[PDB]
C-alpha cells in the first residue's frame, strides 16, 4: 500500500539521476517499483505528480531543518550563523541535485511546482527579514536597506547561484567554493555600512 | 527582402507581449508581418528560431552599451560606476521584457538559446572581475575572496533578480527599488572588509 508509493518515489529520484522527466515513462516508474502501470496510476495521476511529490519532500525536509536552527540559539559569531543557515540548504539540496534540477525546470511548465516553490520561498525570505531586523533592533546591522527587499535579493542569488553550481552550469561557482562566496556576499552586504 | 525579416520580428516581440511561444503560430507571425507561410519559411525555420534572434539583438544591444561605459572613464565614485552599469542591464533588459522572459524560458528546450546566454554571461563576468582586480591593484578594494567567483555570484544575482522583478514574481523585488538593491550588494561585497 505505502512501499509502493515509496517506492515509486525511490525509481522516481533514481531515474531523475540520468536523465529528465520527459526522457522517463510510466511503464520506466511502475517497472521500477514492482508494479503494473495500472497500479502506479492507482498511486499517481501523473509523472509530473510524482515530481511535485519529490520537490515537496525535500523542500518540507529543508525547511525542518532551518526551524531545528530558528529554535536554538547556537553561540558564535554573525557570520558563523549565517554560515550554517545557508549550509542547511546548501546540504538538503545538495543530496538532491536530480529532484532539485527536475523541480526547478518543471516550474515552468507546472503552476503546482511554481506555487509550491513560491510558498516557501516567501517563508524563507520572511524568515531573513525578521532576523536582519533583531541584528539591527540590537545595534549589530546598521539600518541600511529596506531588510525585506534585501533579503529578497540575497535569498535569490542563494537560488540561482547554488543551483547553478550543482547543475556545473558554464558560467557557475564550483561547488567547493560556493558556501564561501555566498556567506561573504551575505555578511558584508547585511553589516557593511559600506 | 530585409523588412519582411524586421517585420517578423516586430510581431514576434508584439505577440510576445501578450502570449508565450507556445501560443503563436507561424501563421500568426505571417499574417502580423503581411506575409505567406511558406514566405515566413524562406526567413525562418521555426519560431524558435525567431526567438532566437530576438535574444540575441537584445543581448548584443546590451553588450554593445555595456562596452560604451567599458571605454569611457566617467568622473564619479565607485557607487556610481557600478550603478550606471549595473542600469544598463535593468533598462536594456526591461525595454524588452517579453522577449527575456521567453528568452529565459527557452534555456531550457533550446541549446542554441542556452549557449547564446552562456557565452555572454562569461563576458560579463569576466569584464566584472577584470574591474574588481584593477579597483584591488589601486588599492580601492580589499583582497578578500577570488573576483571572478564573487563575480560569478553577483551576476547570477542580478540575472535572477532583475528577471523576477521584470516578470513581478512572487516573491520580488519591486522593480521601482532593484536598482538601488543590487547596487548596495555590489558595492557592500566588493569594498567590504566585512
Ligand atoms: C540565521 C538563520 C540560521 C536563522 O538563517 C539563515 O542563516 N538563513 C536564512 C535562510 C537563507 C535561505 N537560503 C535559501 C535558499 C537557498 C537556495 C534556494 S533558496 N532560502 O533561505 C539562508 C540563510
Ligand atoms: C564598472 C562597469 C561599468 C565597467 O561594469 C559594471 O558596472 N557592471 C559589469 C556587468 C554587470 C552585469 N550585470 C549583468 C546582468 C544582469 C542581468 C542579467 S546579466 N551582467 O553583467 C553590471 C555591473
Amino acid at each position: 500500500g505505502d512501499d509502493r508509493e515509496l517506492a515509486i518515489l525511490a525509481t522516481a529520484e533514481n531515474l531523475l539521476e540520468d536523465r529528465p522527466l520527459a526522457d522517463i515513462s510510466v511503464d520506466d516508474l511502475a517497472k521500477g517499483a514492482g508494479i503494473s502501470r495500472p497500479t502506479f496510476y492507482f498511486y499517481f495521476p501523473s509523472k509530473e505528480a510524482v515530481l511535485l511529490t519529490l520537490l515537496d519532500r525535500v523542500v518540507n525536509q529543508a525547511d525542518m531543518a532551518l526551524q531545528t536552527l530558528a529554535e536554538n540559539p547556537a553561540d558564535t559569531d554573525r557570520e558563523n550563523m549565517w554560515r550554517t543557515g545557508i549550509n542547511v540548504f546548501f546540504e538538503t539540496f545538495g543530496s538532491h541535485k536530480a529532484v532539485t534540477r527536475a523541480g526547478q525546470a518543471a516550474r515552468a511548465t507546472s503552476v503546482e511546482v511554481a506555487e509550491l516553490w513560491s510558498t516557501f520561498m516567501q517563508k524563507w525570505i520572511a524568515y531573513t527579514a525578521a532576523v536582519i531586523d533583531a541584528e539591527r533592533d540590537r545595534g549589530a546591522a546598521p539600518r541600511t536597506l529596506p531588510a525585506h527587499e534585501l533579503a529578497t535579493a540575497l535569498n535569490l542569488m542563494n537560488e540561482r547561484t547554488l543551483f547553478a553550481s550543482f547543475a556545473g552550469e558554464q558560467p557557475s561557482v564550483p561547488e567547493a567554493r560556493v558556501l564561501d562566496t555566498l556567506v561573504h556576499i551575505w555578511v558584508t552586504s547585511i553589516y557593511g555600512e559600506n
